[PDB]
Formats: structure tokens, sequence, C-alpha cells
């Protein structure tokens, strides 16, 4: 790939992204000032752990489906197999999921958007797992201080997505050439907007993976429970 080509790459990564987002980055910072209120707050730290599970595992289903959506646009994800495009979605889609979060993340007030407002995590009181929870803020918390732009946040979901080390894979080779496409695409394009200084101040790649295997366990948990 050349140059036209690592631009026409991060321009079909970016459209990907912009046609699959789920929700509007200006429409996330207006609603900034649309918070719940005590009483709304006090209304779901009421409800039952089965409720509020039910809300959550809606929500998480929702947000997975245009991540699904993201993939099936990537230049080259299709031209991969089958096979491999379901070894990635399994590995990487609830990560991508936590990552996509940031934007919906005011740090201001520390508060996320749920379900039509802004809350904290004491939202999610009855589900009995604030220290997971609290890690998902803190993760959300410490990418918006990077204050990620659409594009770099297209291009960092795309490489956590492709990922030539997920556990079996069967045209490997093939993940990892892209993934080396992708990387360099994201290189370049942060030289062209000046923002190379993120690199070493993006988190160490066994942190995502760390805590998304920490919110699969506690989601089995769930699943099994109810
Ligand atoms: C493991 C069970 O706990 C959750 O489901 C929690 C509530 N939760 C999440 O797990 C999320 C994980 C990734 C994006 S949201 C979440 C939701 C659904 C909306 C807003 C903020 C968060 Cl942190």
């Amino acid at each position: 790939a050349s140059l036209t080509e690592i631009e026409h790459l991060v321009q079909s990564v970016c459209k990907s992204y912009r046609e699959t987002c789920q929700l509007r980055l200006e429409d996330l910072l207006r609603q900034r000032s649309n918070i719940f209120s005590r009483e709304e707050v006090t209304g779901y730290q009421r409800k039952s752990m089965w409720e509020m599970w039910e809300r959550c595992a809606h929500h998480l289903t929702e947000a997975i489906q245009y991540v699904v959506e993201f993939a099936k646009r990537l230049s080259g994800f299709m031209e991969l197999c089958q096979n491999d495009q379901i070894v990635l979605l399994k590995a990487g889609a609830m990560e991508v999921v936590l990552v996509r979060m940031c934007r919906a993340y005011n740090a201001d007030n520390r508060t996320v958007f749920f379900e039509g407002k802004y809350g904290g995590m004491e939202l999610f009181r009855a589900l009995g797992c604030s220290e997971l929870i609290s890690s998902i803020f803190d993760f959300s918390h410490s990418l918006s201080a990077l204050h990620f732009s659409e594009d770099e946040i297209a291009l960092y979901t795309a490489l956590v997505l492709i990922n030539a080390h997920r556990p079996g894979l069967q045209e490997k080779r093939k993940v990892e050439q892209l993934q080396y496409n992708l990387e360099l695409a994201f290189h370049h394009h942060l030289s062209k907007t000046h923002r190379q200084s993120i690199l070493a101040k993006l988190p160490p790649k066994g942190k995502l993976r760390s805590l998304c295997s920490q919110h699969v366990e506690r989601l089995q948990i769930f699943q099994h429970l109810h």
C-alpha cells in the first residue's frame, strides 16, 4: 500500500466507524447537562439485580451489534475467512465496546450516558460489583484524558479488533498483514494530525485484555445465575 493506499485504508476505517458509531459525538456532548436526579438514581438502585442485569444485557447487546457491523464494513475484514472473523469478534467485540464507552463518558463529573441520561457508577449499585464497575469507569476516565478524536477512536478500535495474536486463528499470517497495515495507517494519521504523543499514552495492551476478561467472568456469573 502506497501513499494513496494507506490514506484510503485510513478513510475506510473512519467510514465504518462513522456509519456504525451508535451514538453521535455531538449528541453525547450536548446531553452532558442532562443528568439523572437523586430520585432517578435511587429509582435505579432500588431495582433488583435481575432487572438491572436485564437492562445492562440489552445495552451491551445493542452496543456489540454495532461493533459487529463496524467489523463487516472494514476493508479486508471480509477478505478474512469466516472462521477467523468469528475468533476476532469473540475475543475483541467487548473490548471495543469498553473503549467506545469513553465518548459516552464525562470526566468532569465522572458520569456515563445510560438510558437517556448521564449518571455515576452508583446507578449500578444493585448489580453488586462496584469494584468491576469502578475499574471500567477508571479505564474510561484515563482514556478521556487523551481527548480521542473520532478518527483516532476509529483507528484504535480497528486495531483492538484486528489482532493476529487471537488464539485459534486459521489464516494467522493474513490477519498479521492487515494488523500491520492498520498499525502503519494509524501511525501515519497521527503524524498528519500532530498527535503522535498519544502513542506513548496508549494503555498497555494487557490492560484492556485483563479488564475485559474480568468483565466476561462476571458476565458469565450473571448469565448462569439468571
Ligand atoms: C458486568 C455487569 O455490569 C455492567 O453491565 C455495567 C453496568 N456496564 C458495563 O459492563 C459495560 C461494559 C462496557 C461498556 S458498558 C455499564 C453499562 C451497561 C452502561 C454504562 C456503563 C457501564 Cl460500566
